[PDB]
């Protein structure tokens, strides 16, 4: 359709707390506030009076609740989720005019889950099967909204940045007023995570020259849920050295690479011109062919507005080291309006008309280039 204008401005957020869509969960409905989450598959929300939370699930109300008489252990590798899973009636107010049966885990123990002061109750995991938990028996959200409904099996993503954060999620289609130029398509490389292959890595334009296989080593996925560029260890070790190089003009000390401290500059003199651009060329549909995706330091330094020791603008250097192989997180996607093409298992990127920047640099969506042995890119176990 192309336009969707009752789904324009329907995610709301806080920065460093995510980003959230208004979803209806049992009969009569009850409203919660969801967690955008293309990095897990599982639709998990407060059942529980847990002190944090603002609402949460409470499935005596609903007449259209089923049990499953299954439970559910999420460790993560910071904190933990435990749930009872059923079955319940779903909507999305300012999404498609439906209403599903979909999976969902009542949450009923946590530990470092929900964030104190947050504004969202539960999780939308809008991944595969393959890494739902307990199994890929659990149908996530989005396999059955599609199952069940004539909505295309597609969603896009555009979140804005810079302190009420804001955005689009489209579901069933793409809004071309969400973007300027064309977009650029990246294969799904396999349907677990949002799987992608970085092909080649720039710095202010500079290759880092690495074997290309460390860029996705093990993996490299587009995840709304992360907030940092997270790259692996080597490939981190050698941007940081390259930005550091590229913005010598100030020295910081190294915790701040390392984003065990943050740095603070007078208000309103923040110089982003000595910070570096960074370059991902992403794997294209075309043999041979590759595109280039650009981030500002816009969207890798990231505000910290909750600092009470001091009265300064304070950063976050938040690109970060991996072992998990690279996460595309917020920093990634609050550049671009990013189409999840499920239905051709392929991710677009276009340059966001909503993206934060100067009047001097642009995040960019670039193409075609010629890059060959793309495939040598992606990692085998
Ligand atoms: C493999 C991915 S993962 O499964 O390990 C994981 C990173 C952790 C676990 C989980 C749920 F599965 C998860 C994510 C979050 N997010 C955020 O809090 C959050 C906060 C943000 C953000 C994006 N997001 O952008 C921002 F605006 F800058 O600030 C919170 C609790 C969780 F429990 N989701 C992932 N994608």
């Amino acid at each position: 359709r192309g336009s969707f204008v009752e789904m324009v401005d329907n995610l709301r957020g806080k920065s460093g707390q995510g980003y959230y869509v208004e979803m209806t969960v049992g009969s009569p409905p009850q409203t919660l506030n969801i967690l955008v989450d293309t990095g897990s598959s599982n639709f998990a929300v407060g059942a529980a009076p847990h002190p944090f939370l603002h609402r949460y699930y409470q499935r005596q109300l609903s007449s259209t609740y089923r049990d499953l008489r299954k439970g559910v252990y999420v460790p993560y590798t910071q904190g933990k989720w435990e749930g009872e899973l059923g079955t319940d009636l779903v909507s999305i107010p300012h999404g498609p005019n439906v209403t599903v049966r979909a999976n969902i885990a009542a949450i009923t123990e946590s530990d470092k889950f929900f964030i104190n002061g947050s504004n969202w109750e539960g999780i939308l995991g809008l991944a595969y099967a393959e890494i739902a938990r307990p199994d890929d028996s659990l149908e996530p959200f989005f396999d059955s909204l599609v199952k069940q409904t004539h909505v295309p099996n597609l969603f896009s993503l555009q979140l804005c940045g810079a302190a009420s954060v804001g955005g689009s999620m489209i579901i069933g289609g793409i809004d071309h007023s969400l973007y300027t130029g064309s977009l650029w398509y990246t294969p799904i490389r396999r349907e677990w995570y949002y799987e992608v292959i970085i092909v080649r890595v720039e710095i202010n334009g500079q290759d880092l020259k690495m074997d290309c296989k460390e860029y996705n080593y093990d993996k490299s996925i587009v995840d709304s849920g992360t907030t940092n560029l997270r790259l692996p260890k080597k490939v981190f070790e050698a941007a940081v050295k390259s930005i550091k190089a590229a913005s010598s003009t100030e020295k910081f000390p190294d915790g701040f690479w390392l984003g065990e401290q943050l740095v603070c500059w007078q208000a309103g003199t923040t110089p982003w011109n000595i910070f570096p651009v960074i370059s991902l060329y992403l794997m294209g549909e075309v043999t041979n062919q590759s595109f280039r995706i650009t981030i500002l330091p816009q969207q890798y330094l990231r505000p910290v507005e909750d600092v009470a020791t001091s009265q300064d603008d304070c950063y976050k250097f938040a690109i970060s080291q991996s072992s998990t192989g690279t996460v595309m997180g917020a920093v990634i996607m609050e550049g671009f309006y990013v189409v999840f093409d499920r239905a051709r298992k392929r991710i677009g990127f276009a340059v966001s008309a909503c993206h934060v920047h100067d009047e001097f640099r642009t995040a960019a969506v670039e193409g075609p280039f010629v890059t060959l042995d793309m495939e040598d890119c992606g990692y085998n176990i």
